[PDB]
């Protein structure tokens, strides 16, 4: 129940544990299915070669190693993304590396891709691969988000290894070139780098057998220049990339942040990123002429937040940070409010609202 979690459970949990410990305990509880809304057809969306029974997903970073997929579907998410996963295991940055900004409903993290590695996650997904095939057919798809190791010398070979190893187990894969916490990674977003990296990714993906061939998406940052966005849009059309994830966390620090920890290094998420993300979705949708599916992510904690990103051009949305403040009831809250607003605004379902701001 919303108020109980919002007002009692979550604050108490937050007073008791540092945020990294709270996150680990939350993954454990979720993966055991220790948690307590029926989805309307208005919320169903068809995109990326799949049906999604509702358009609200959990963003990458919550379940980094694939341990809690089924408990996430049970929380009400229409789709789950895990990762980012790197080819070899690696520890990530020294602690502390995650900071709560409760007066801003924000988080700053600099995990640095702590990952159990491809092999461990491959085994975990294979142990439930046929159960995921049926979830997917029932409208509950799985994405896998790929990163690169810290000491790797050849970024494109790290991503290609992830497509070869986890591509056969995913409905879509994400080439995450926008973490702000791995040195040099964001420079993969530049025109020449990106084109060469994505050509190699797509060749690897196309060499998979047909029933194991995922869609491929690129996840980008909220901090790009106008020139960067134009170059991304052009590469994405030139290569037939299947969609974009918009956006990762920001390295900016918007005026007015009150949290005592606002000057920690790392990516900032939650409310202060919300409109910078929505504006990036609006611009990428226009530059791609509405023809490249976008998954909208950054500061979503309500139905109105989801629908804004929807009308700016997103076909699906994701959240993470709002879960850390509101807990599990936020998921049904976002869905029930989104459905009430679609009705109030005269849309037949999510699908008719996608990109609607661009048609006024
Ligand atoms: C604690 C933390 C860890 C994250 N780790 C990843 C990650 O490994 N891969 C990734 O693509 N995005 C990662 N993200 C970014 C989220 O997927 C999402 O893009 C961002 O947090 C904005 O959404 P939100 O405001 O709803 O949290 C992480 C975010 C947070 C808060
Ligand atoms: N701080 C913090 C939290 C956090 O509190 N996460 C969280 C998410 C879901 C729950 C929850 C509560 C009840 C059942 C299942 C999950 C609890 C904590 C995070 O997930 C990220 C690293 C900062
Ligand atoms: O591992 C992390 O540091 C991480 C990766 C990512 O893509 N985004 C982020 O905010 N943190």
């Amino acid at each position: 129940d919303e108020r109980f979690y919002a007002e009692h459970l979550m604050p108490t949990l937050q007073g008791l544990l540092d945020p990294e410990s709270a996150h680990r305990l939350a993954v454990r509880f979720t993966s055991l299915g220790l948690l307590p809304f029926q989805d309307s057809d208005m919320l169903e969306v068809r995109v990326l070669g799949h049906k999604f029974r509702n358009p609200v997903g959990i963003a990458a970073g919550f379940d980094k190693h694939g341990e809690a997929v089924d408990g996430l579907y049970k929380m009400g998410f229409g789709f789950v993304e895990i990762g980012s996963v790197t080819p070899k295991p690696q520890e990530g940055n020294p602690r502390p590396r995650v900071f709560r900004l409760p007066e801003d409903q924000a988080v700053i993290n600099r995990y640095g891709f702590n990952s159990h590695g491809l092999s461990v996650v491959e085994h975990r997904l294979r142990a439930r691969q046929q159960k995921q095939a049926k979830l997917t057919e029932d409208g509950l798809p799985l994405g896998v988000n790929l990163g690169k190791n810290k000491t790797s010398v050849d970024a494109a070979e790290d991503y290609a290894e992830g497509v070869r190893v986890l591509g056969p187990l995913a409905d879509y894969l994400v080439v995450n070139v926008s973490s702000p916490n791995t040195a040099g990674l964001r420079s993969l977003q530049g025109k020449a780098e990106l084109r060469r990296l994505l050509t190699k990714v797509l060749q690897e993906r196309d060499g998979l057998r047909r029933v194991h061939r995922p869609a491929v998406l690129v996840k980008i940052a909220p901090d790009l220049t106008s020139q960067d966005k134009e170059d991304i849009a052009s590469v994405v059309k030139e290569l037939g990339i299947d969609g974009l994830i918009v956006t990762n966390t920001t390295v900016s620090r918007p005026a007015g942040l009150q949290g005592a920890l606002r000057s920690e290094t790392g990516g900032l998420s939650g409310k202060p990123l919300r409109d910078l993300s929505t504006q990036t979705i609006r611009e990428m949708y226009a530059l791609t002429q509405g023809r490249v599916p976008i998954i909208g992510v950054g500061g979503v904690s309500s139905g109105q937040d989801a629908l804004e990103k929807i009308r700016a051009g997103a076909s699906l949305v994701q959240l993470y940070t709002a879960l850390t403040f509101w807990g599990p009831p936020v998921v049904g809250k976002v869905k029930r409010e989104l459905e009430a607003l679609l009705k109030e605004q005269g849309f037949g379902g999510v699908t008719d609202a996608i990109g609607a701001d661009h048609r006024r």
